[PDB]
């Protein structure tokens, strides 16, 4: 294995952290942390979507993520 991760909402005002070993785990825990359903994980810096375990395994510890929920889109600045 597990690693720490930072996840924010798209406006970057809700700033939270999760410990996870798989993308399935991070998604469940991010829903519990944000109290919102069907989290989609994107990179904070560039909006890249993380939707397979292979790319999730390449992520560094304490990588900065954005949680984009249904009806939302990742925002740039």
């Amino acid at each position: 294995n597990s690693k720490p991760f930072k996840i924010k909402d798209i406006t970057r005002n809700i700033r939270k952290a999760v410990v996870a070993t798989t993308i399935s785990e991070i998604r469940t825990k991010v829903s519990l942390k944000f109290e919102r359903a069907q989290r989609r994980i994107h990179l904070d810096c560039d909006g890249t979507e993380v939707d397979d375990e292979e790319y999730f395994s390449t992520l560094e510890p304490n990588a900065e993520l954005i949680a984009v929920f249904p009806g939302e889109q990742w925002r740039d600045p």
